[PDB]
């Protein structure tokens, strides 16, 4: 009679919270989805072993189209768990799932876990300074999306930082690297000439947040465009004007050029 | 020879991640601070019992003024942990402590946990649509803070949601309620008269996120300003232009007036 939306956190099977794990262990059925994001530091087998329960994986279609036919029926007579990477309900379409639960007479509870939205605080950039967020999508066929470029422009114009999620093909298991994001942004700049993203733009790359050994790098595009940030997932941030404390952290922790202490503050 | 910044999460001692718990268990020394936020669902005793170690609680002055004299010395020849409510680097000035750690020759690692910054997802408002965030500070003496008013204005103007952290005087055990935040805002509106926050403004209140039964309410100020949202901590949100599904969630889950379902554009 109860559905639990439980977040798995950032990188591996240990990013789930104690509360999350204990609740998942008491559930009769456990579902999971890995299309909003993957867990690069673990496997379904490791998550299953940790929880001590078989996990049924659901596709985007299973969820978006049949959530009430696959999950809710079981949540009517049993305790059911729905696992997702990061913090539940952060993914745009997930909140609506609670409406479906209510409509079906199912109670639902949300057990939080670390999210990239808060984990980016490890870059040293002040969280309050982040503006609207966006996703960099691969152009395709006759479709060349560029809204994320405008997001950066409006945020930076107000001295705000921009968090950029990079495209991911869940099933195809392929992620857009920070390097590819930069190349794409450089292309959009040549098309819009807005002076928003260029070789001299300062950027921060965060890779494998959640891991005990994440990659945090800050610098100008011209110098980071071909650098190796390691395995995915990657997240790209275009900061707005920096507070001196943000700058110092980037230099001392993210190996940024001392030059940002005079150019970007 | 190591310092761990470990977040404890939102409500109780079980909001810590498994990773954080296992690491905190193997640490030689454990320090903590409870002035940056409130964990309404637990106590120091329960936390100590969970990790199996005594915790030396530090004041804001101990940290900001003597972190390098109290904590870092031990991290030189031992494994030390520094516990914090929510996520260690979110809406705090703790990031700078890693610089101090570095200059002292101490390696540091960050263990994330659920943060209110991403927990706002439970309000049904798309997290990518949040703009710059702000903190509503208690006026003091003749000094009356008002910058948060301009943040709301700037965001609303762009159609973005505004997250408002509420003030806290840990030593006085005083935690600002959403009601108090609304009163202050109406007062700033009278002063500035920018038509940014009035009795007809739609707002969302989130109290005790992290508990299994948080209070989530949405409605016009004139109706919520005197409503009881339960014990602290509270967070206030002034949404911008709503998507149909955001409105639907606010009505179905946060008990908002069915009239907001009819967006105006
Ligand atoms: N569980 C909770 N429910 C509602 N508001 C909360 C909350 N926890 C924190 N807050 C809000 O966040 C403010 C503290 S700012 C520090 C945030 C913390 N580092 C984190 O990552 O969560 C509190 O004053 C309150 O306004």
């Amino acid at each position: 009679m109860v559905l639990y939306f439980i977040g798995l956190g950032l990188y591996d099977e240990r990013d789930i919270t104690v509360k999350g794990l204990e609740i998942a262990k008491k559930c009769d059925y456990v579902f999971a989805e890995f299309y909003t994001s993957l867990m690069a530091g673990t496997t379904l087998g490791r998550i299953q072993k940790l929880i001590g329960k078989e996990i049924r994986v659901l596709s985007r279609e299973d969820v978006e189209l049949n959530f009430e036919n696959i999950v809710l029926p079981l949540a009517k007579e049993n305790d059911v768990a729905f696992l997702t990477p990061g913090d539940p309900l952060v993914a745009t379409t997930h909140a609506e799932l609670r409406i479906r639960a209510k409509r079906a007479g199912v109670e639902s509870y949300v057990i939080h876990a670390p999210s990239i939205y808060s984990a980016v605080g490890i870059t040293g950039l002040h969280i309050y300074k982040f503006g609207k967020s966006a996703t960099v999508a691969y152009p395709e066929g006759n479709w060349f999306p560029t809204s994320y470029y405008d997001v950066i422009k409006e945020n930076a114009e107000r001295g705000l930082h921009t968090l950029l999620f990079l495209d991911i093909k869940a099933e195809k298991r392929m992620y857009m690297t920070a390097n590819e994001a930069m190349e794409l942004l450089l292309k959009v700049e040549d098309m819009k000439k807005g002076g928003v993203f260029t070789d001299d733009t300062l950027v921060v790359v965060l890779a494998r947040a959640g891991s005990l050994n994440p990659t945090i790098r800050a610098g100008y595009v011209k110098d980071l465009i071909r650098e190796d940030f390691g395995d995915p997932p990657h997240i790209l941030i275009v900061p707005g004007k920096l507070h001196i404390v943000e700058a110092e952290y980037l230099v001392e922790i993210a190996g940024a050029p001392r030059e940002i202490l005079r150019v970007n503050v």
